[PDB]
């Protein structure tokens, strides 16, 4: 049906769990669905749809970058109507206080990235997380009473920034990690009317990088409840 | 202590709530507070100190725009020490489905303006309002079951805007209303690591403006009690 | 009559001086002109109106910040159809060679503002006086032979500025002071084909902080006589 | 070694061809390469290396997007000691003198991205294809005598473009076509003092859409003889 | 003694005025000034130096746009310790009111030129001319009894400008003229704490184009007082 | 024609080679070309046109910044029909490899003007050489065997660069040298479905400053040898 996706109408969940590692991808499903068909490969996507305690969900890889999330995400929505969409992965601590191993839910994403000033009239769009998905996914956090931190994520272009004085800025404005993708996932949401969230397991600290199964796992619970609660 | 605040530390409650209006800051503090007393008015900008149901809370004006409200809210942070801010106030809706009259919870404030952008390296710096205070703010919706929207505001820095184009395009991103403060507020609270917030009642509707205080004593309501949750 | 201003066409001079303590307005009603009249006090923003050496003037409030005069200043042309506003006021010396007490008339402001930028296309728009003005402000100077330095000014958005290196920067460009209104001002009054103007004392000094009143008496009686040559 | 590659120094060829689709890439390993020996495939990346001509050469994915091309580009000349990266793939017409199935040989690339303002000063870096690359390509398609169409190519962050004009602006200047990438690849080989290009057949037209095997193997002919003499 | 000047220091008076074309100011010298030397002629820019009223004054080309005129100007001030420069030449009207053969005096100049920006932390600086050349001018105008307007300038990047509206716009802010070399100037000056002035005759008009030395011979009377009074 | 050049449709030979000095170019004309006849000298422009091995070429200054160039550029493109235009000059070295009396061909040219961003939506714009005169010039260079460097240059609106940074910045990406046009001249060729191209000879050394006519003589055997070719 689309460039990038050669699955039809219908063969995805309305709610979908995204990573940006396929493997993970293809991981979470053997590992956590049951019933799990490859309905996407394009790209070795590795894009799955099964069941969750009887409920339909799809699973697939989303790439590294806004770029690449922001192409997956805007047919989901567009093309095979999907409703929810949770990011799910690694991020690197920023704040001092969040340590590798932990679990960190965005309430929102900042970026040096330029395609929300593209999409906004060169304005500050706040890419926020939708506040049901938010919601869920904390109350899934309290409910299986696994400690998450919650608060502002940032979505960077460059892996390896050359500016090595925004880590420190963004610590002292607690930013509590950093990713690659929320910041354009967010917006797409809101075009569409329809939701998206994200949380991650702390993998690096970029401020003096210091079982990490353990906490990988426990986020997942967390994703997979909560979509259920969606 | 301040040039703009005559008040010295501990004559501000922890908690304060602020709006614009400084005549209505007044009034707030005659109508819902107990005891209370004029702790600051330097620019006849009526800071109170009194109490809700036996709690020390405070009241002020703001101004409008993001420079003014920058200003009170990082004296109060810095010099004050105060912890918590709930922005309380009017906002014009953008959304279609969002009518006059409608209260409106913000989870995050987009702008036009470029305070935040200076302070984060040119980059887009996401406006995001304390989870704390937002989930203070709808769980007193819920327990006073008081409808409010949820969502995204947008803090301009023209109220009467050149880019007449910049209505539909927000609605079409489903930006609930438009103020002037919130997206200035949020990023100081972060930078103090305390804690800020906004609920406002839409006053008029920007894309076909279509009683008026029975809809402002819900929302005081709601932040009255967010702010003794908080 | 608007959002902000609940005096019809015709209670407002078509002079208007303008600063933003609504409380430092009143006083001026109170202290120079002659029977003055309460025009408008929407969020206490003191507007009066009366006369001076027989002419009709009004005094108001116009809060801090760009956002806040553009406010009042654009209802003033628009609405009740006004022909000059001088803003009268405070502001920071930046250039050593200039102390605290000493007056100031701005030729033109410059901002880090965006309000300019999103009103012009992206490019330089010179926030500049009028001519009519500075030079009715220079020479009412000139006929009460009160010293006062003339040039650029600088309208911040940040009282509190992050970039602390942009105090020398101006210094060496030989920015006179800064105050936070003139750079929305002046570009409004060119929209409306109208006049804007500006006059302030020092009161502070930002590269090294340094009988205040004599100095500000002095500034109103430019200002004033400016006003009715004008 | 690195976080997105389990490879050792040395287990890359000096000289990698890279493109977007990771299937591509083993199709690419199997098809033209001789004894190709997965070297990489952390998230699926199918990262090989083998011979061509009795020349040491590895091909691997790099997803789609500047963010993701930029992550392994910098990895592979830093870490893996790689000295050039020659970037195969397709690519969306603009010209309107340039039909699907046509081959495009970039000699720079522009983009919407804010990846190299950030790393220029915010000025503008032209991402320029290494000039060697460009010439061993070019040449390759003369003696091959295989039509080729030399200039300009643009990578977008936004596949989905919301600014539907930028396609006409973009074909009264003449670029060839889009992708995702070139722009971020070219400045990072300038960075390490090594060479980068990009070859592509156009599979889809933007401005009017329209034996597509057939011009990809002429393009990896030409990029694989390239490579030789390189 | 610099790349673009021959002349050493003393042979510049400290009064330049300055206009475009070579030839014009190569006639100015010959025309207006008594005893007039060849002082530089790099780049055939046409350098001279001789007197009015028996005072030392120069004339030398500086090119067109805002990246000429600041090599010469900068060059001016630093090195041949230059104290004022006037800038005399053409312009194009912008404003209805304004019609070709015209003078105009500029308070100050706007720009779609990132030079100032670059100088001033991305900000926006006020290219404001000298108030003591500008009210110089405009006496030796009233003295003379010429009618000239005074008012706000703009600086172009691009003769053939591309955005086509942006003509309308000025219009409405009533910028009086367009020219290529002001905006450069004026801040140049005030980083030497040194003075500048810009005078123009209209040669045309941008929004509907319809004797012509006549308007200029009086401009150049203007400029010639003003640089006495001066 | 133009109110920049007195020439009309067929003075101007379809080749055209520009250097900034005007009276180089009126060197180069008596100097190279036969039977050279001047055909524009507005402003002392020094536009000439003759043969060069019997083929019709023209040589002109074009002045100093993008701005002027861009003038000149345009209205050859546009009205006298030119199908190429070289750039011919000097430039400053910014790589540490790369030294005075060096000549190099510029690939394309970065730059801190904003005109290329006002032209192409505010994004990245690779001013590009025309790959035809690329390759034309380097030919030239082969068969006369004259050592050449190859790759970016940096065209800057400030020969003053107050960002003293941006040097070392640039060495680090490997810019062979620094001038002020073609950054603008490339994309108006581009516009105009026409070519251009530069070589310069380094005059100086901008990070350590180090027979010289030499250096120049060879460049413009390359250039003319290489309009041959054209
Ligand atoms: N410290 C870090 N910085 C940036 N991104 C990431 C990630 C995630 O994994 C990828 C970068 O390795 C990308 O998809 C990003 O979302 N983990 N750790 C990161
Ligand atoms: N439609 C509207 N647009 C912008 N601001 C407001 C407001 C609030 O009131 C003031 C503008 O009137 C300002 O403080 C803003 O926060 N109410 N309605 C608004
Ligand atoms: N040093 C300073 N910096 C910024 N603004 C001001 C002012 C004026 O008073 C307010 C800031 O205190 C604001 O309205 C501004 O115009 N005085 N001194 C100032
Ligand atoms: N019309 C188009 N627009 C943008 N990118 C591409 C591509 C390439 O394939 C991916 C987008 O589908 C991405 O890697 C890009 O480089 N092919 N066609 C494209
Ligand atoms: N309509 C116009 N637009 C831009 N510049 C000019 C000029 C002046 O002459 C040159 C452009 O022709 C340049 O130096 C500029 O200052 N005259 N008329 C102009
Ligand atoms: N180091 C340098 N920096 C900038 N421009 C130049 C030049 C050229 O000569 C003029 C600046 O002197 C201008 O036309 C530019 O293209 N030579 N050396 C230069």
């Amino acid at each position: 049906a689309t460039p990038h996706n050669s699955a039809q109408v219908g063969d995805f969940a309305e709610t979908v769990l995204m990573c940006g590692d396929p493997l993970r991808a293809k991981l979470i499903a053997e590992t956590y669905l049951e019933n799990p068909k490859l309905v996407n490969n394009v790209r070795g996507i590795q894009g799955y749809t099964g069941t969750y305690k009887g409920k339909p969900i799809s699973v697939m890889g989303h790439g590294m970058g806004l770029p690449s999330i922001c192409i997956y995400a805007e047919e989901l929505y567009s093309t095979y109507k999907v409703k929810t969409i949770i990011r799910v992965g690694t991020c690197g601590a920023i704040d001092m206080d969040i340590h590798t191993r932990d679990i960190v839910i965005f309430t929102s994403a900042g970026t040096n990235s330029k395609i929300n000033r593209i999409r906004f009239m060169d304005h500050d769009y706040p890419a926020t997380a939708s506040f049901d998905v938010v919601c869920a996914l904390v109350d899934a956090a309290k409910e299986l009473n696994i400690p998450a931190k919650v608060g502002k994520g940032f979505s960077t272009d460059l892996f390896y920034n050359p500016q090595t004085e925004l880590a420190q800025l963004m610590n002292k404005f607690h930013f509590l990690a950093v990713e690659m993708e929320s910041a354009g996932l967010f917006p797409i949401a809101d075009l569409y009317g329809a939701r998206a969230g994200c949380i991650c397991t702390v993998s690096d600290h970029i401020l003096h990088h210091e079982e990490r199964q353990n906490s990988f796992q426990n986020m997942m619970k967390i994703a997979l409840e909560a979509a259920i609660k969606l």
